[PDB]
């Protein structure tokens, strides 16, 4: 988990478009995530892993211990039943709604967190940065 650790800014991103479509968002979400960076400060708090997803318009936080299970109300605008687990040097968060599935593959690649978002066969690879 230690290398994880850091205020994770958005530095190249592949599909910022046909993944919220997909996801079904509201339109004003889809405006958004094409114009704005996300500023990802992944923290341990006192004990628990705190994420702060903060961008100018959106600004949203998970509190989490690895497998905990937790409703989530999230930039779309949806519920997710939300698993965060490492599988192998690699950080999954696991978000389930109505029959449907998203799961967020952060693996550090020489100190930079490259964020492979499956909806299934849709998929956003989203490359952040150390500040």
């Amino acid at each position: 988990v230690e290398a994880f650790c850091a205020t994770w800014k958005l530095t190249n991103s592949q599909n910022f478009d046909e993944y919220m479509k997909a996801l079904g968002v509201g339109f004003a979400t889809r405006q958004v995530g094409n114009v704005t960076k996300p500023t990802v400060i992944i923290s341990q708090e006192g004990d628990k892993v705190v994420i702060r997803t903060l961008s100018t318009f959106k600004n949203t936080e998970i509190s989490f211990q690895l497998g905990e299970e937790f409703d989530e109300t999230t930039a779309d605008d949806r519920n997710c039943k939300s698993v965060v687990s490492l599988d192998g040097d690699k950080l999954v968060h696991i978000q389930k709604w109505d029959g449907k599935e998203t799961n967020f593959v952060r693996e550090i690649k020489d100190g930079k967190m490259v964020m492979t978002l499956t909806f299934g066969d849709v998929v956003a690879v989203r490359h952040y940065e150390k500040a």
